[PDB]
C-alpha cells in the first residue's frame, strides 16, 4: 500500500467532515516542493558511493516547514511525501508557525563508520541546501539518526552560510554544547503526560493512585510511565517490551524496570511481578493506556476487549480505523496519535526559537511553555470532537486542516 495515496486518502476523509474548497484540497493533495539529490560520499576504502537523497517540503503556508531526516535503506520517496503530509497537520494541530517537510536518504548506517557517516551528513547538506535554512526548512532528527548527525550538519551549513545568519537555528535536536535546548530528551513523555491529565480533566476523573499500562520501554515508553508515576501520581500496573511484558498491582518503580530490561536485556522476570504477554497488558483493566511501540497493536480483533478509559497514542497510529469506531462507541476517549506525541515537535519549535532569538531558556520554562501548547491544543482538539460529533482523531484532522486552509486564504494562494 503506497504511503502517499494512504495519506491523500486520510485527508480526503478529514476533508469529508470540513467545508473545504476543492481547489484546496487540490492544492493540498500535493507537495509544494520535492527535491531528489545525489549525495556521493568517500568510503574508508578510498572509493566513491553515491546515494539518493529526499527533501519534501509539502506545504509552507503557516511558515518555515519541519521535519526530520531518516537513514533507512528502505526509505522512498512516497514515504518521504507522505511524513510531510503527515508532519504538516502535526504542526498545525498545535498551533506552530510551521509548515510540513520530510527527508531522507536510502542508507543502511549500521554499515556506516562514524567518518562516513559525518561524510554522508555534510554530503547531504551540501546536495540540499538551497532548500533548506533558517527561515525555509529545519530538519530534525529522525529514525537512525541522533544529535551527533544534527551537530555535523550545523556545522556544515554554517560552513556554506560563512556565518551570514543564525546557522544554530537550521536545525534542531542538537547538543546541548551548540545550540542544543533543555527538555529534548523527554519530550514526547511530557506532551502525552499532558495530555493525558487534560483528558482525564475532561472526563471529569482524578489520576490520583489510577492505574496507568504501558506498551514499549523505549525512550518514550520509560519516560511516559515515570512522568505518569511522579507528576500525574499515578500508579504504573504494567509495562511491556517487545521481548514480553510484566504486571504488578500493587504497582511497579520505572527506575528499577529501566535497570532490570538494561542489565538482562528485557523487562522480563522483574522481581514481584508476573510475566505477560503484550496482548494481555493490553487488555487489562486500567485507567490510562499508553501504548508506545510498534503501530497497530490495537486492532478490529482486540479493540471490543479494551477496558482502559484513556488511550493516548503516544506511538505513531497504535489504533486501526475499525478500532477507533469501536472504542468510541465503547465510550473511551481517544487521544490521537499526532495530538499525543506533539511535545517533541513542540520542543524543537523552542530550541529553534531559541536558536533564532539567540537567548536560551531553563528547564522551567520550557517545560511550562510546553504544558501550556499541548494543554490549548488538545482542548482546540476536544472541544471540536464535542461540537461536531465525530471521532477525536477526525476533530484533530480537521483542527489542522482548517488552520492549514486558513492560512492558504489568507495568502491568496487559494481564492475560495
Ligand atoms: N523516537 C521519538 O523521538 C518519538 C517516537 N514516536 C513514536 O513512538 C514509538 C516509540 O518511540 P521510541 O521511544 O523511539 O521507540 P524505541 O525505538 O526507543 O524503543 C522501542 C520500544 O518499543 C518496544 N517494541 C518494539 N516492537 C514491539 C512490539 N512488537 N511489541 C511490544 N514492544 C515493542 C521495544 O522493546 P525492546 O526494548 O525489547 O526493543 C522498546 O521498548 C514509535 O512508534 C515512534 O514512531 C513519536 C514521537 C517521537
Ligand atoms: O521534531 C521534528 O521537528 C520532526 C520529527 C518528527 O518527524 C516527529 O516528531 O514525528
Amino acid at each position: 500500500i503506497d504511503p502517499f495515496e494512504m495519506a491523500v486518502k486520510q485527508l480526503e476523509r478529514a476533508a469529508q467532515y470540513m467545508d473545504i474548497s476543492e481547489e484546496a484540497l487540490e492544492w493540498l493533495k500535493k507537495p509544494m516542493r520535492i527535491v531528489e539529490v545525489s549525495v556521493p560520499i568517500e568510503m574508508d576504502d578510498g572509493s566513491v558511493k553515491v546515494f539518493t537523497g529526499f527533501r519534501v517540503q509539502h506545504n509552507w503556508a503557516r511558515g518555515p516547514t519541519k521535519g526530520g531526516i531518516r537513514w533507512h535503506p528502505a526509505e522512498t520517496l512516497s514515504t518521504v511525501k507522505a511524513l510531510a503530509t503527515w508532519m504538516t497537520w502535526k504542526v498545525a494541530v498545535v498551533d506552530l508557525p510551521y509548515g510540513g517537510g520530510k527527508g531522507g536518504i536510502i542508507v543502511n548506517p549500521k554499515e556506516l563508520s562514524e567518518r562516513e557517516q559525518e561524510r554522508l551528513a555534510r554530503a547531504y547538506i551540501r546536495a540540499v541546501y538551497d532548500v533548506i535554512g533558517p527561515w525555509t526548512d529545519i530538519p530534525a532528527p529522525d529514525v537512525y539518526t541522533n544529535p551527533k548527525i544534527m551537530g555535523w550538519m550545523m556545522d556544515e551549513y554554517e560552513t556554506i552560510m560563512r556565518r551570514k545568519g543564525p546557522a544554530f537555528g537550521v536545525i534542531t535536536g542538537k547538543p546541548l554544547s551548540i545550540g542544543g535546548s533543555l527538555g529534548r530528551g523527554t519530550a514526547t513523555a511530557q506532551g502525552a503526560i499532558f495530555t493525558i491529565r487534560e483528558a482525564a480533566k475532561a472526563l471529569g476523573i482524578d489520576l490520583k493512585g489510577k492505574k496507568i499500562a504501558v506498551q514499549g520501554y523505549g525512550n518514550a515508553g520509560y519516560y511516559t510511565a515515570k512522568l505518569a508515576k511522579e507528576q500525574l501520581g499515578m500508579t504504573v500496573v504494567a509495562v511491556s517490551d517487545s521481548r514480553g511484558g510484566i504486571y504488578n498491582p500493587d504497582g511497579l518503580d520505572p527506575d528499577e524496570v529501566l535497570k532490570w530490561k538494561r542489565e538482562h536485556g528485557s523487562v522480563k522476570d522483574f522481581p514481584g511481578a508476573t510475566n505477560i504477554t503484550n496482548e494481555e497488558l493490553l487488555e487489562l483493566e486500567v485507567d490510562v493506556l499508553a501504548p508506545a511501540a510498534i503501530e497497530e497493536v490495537i486492532t478490529e480483533k482486540n479493540a471490543d476487549n479494551i477496558k482502559a478509559k484513556i488511550v493516548a497514542e503516544v506511538a505513531n497510529g497504535p489504533v486501526t480505523p475499525e478500532a477507533d469506531d469501536i472504542l468510541r462507541e465503547k465510550g473511551i476517549l481517544q487521544i490521537p496519535d499526532f495530538l499525543c506525541n506533539a511535545g517533541g515537535v513542540t520542543v524543537s519549535y523552542f530550541e529553534w526559537v531559541q536558536n533564532i532569538n539567540g537567548y536560551y531558556w531553563t528547564e522551567e520554562e520550557v517545560r511550562e511553555k510546553l504544558d501550556k501548547k499541548m494543554t490549548k491544543a488538545f482542548w482546540e482538539v476536544y472541544n471540536t470532537h464535542k461540537d461536531k460529533n465525530i471521532h477525536m482523531r477526525d476533530a484533530a484532522y480537521v483542527v489542522a486542516v482548517s488552520r492549514v486552509y486558513q492560512a492558504m486564504k489568507d495568502r491568496g494562494w487559494v481564492k475560495k
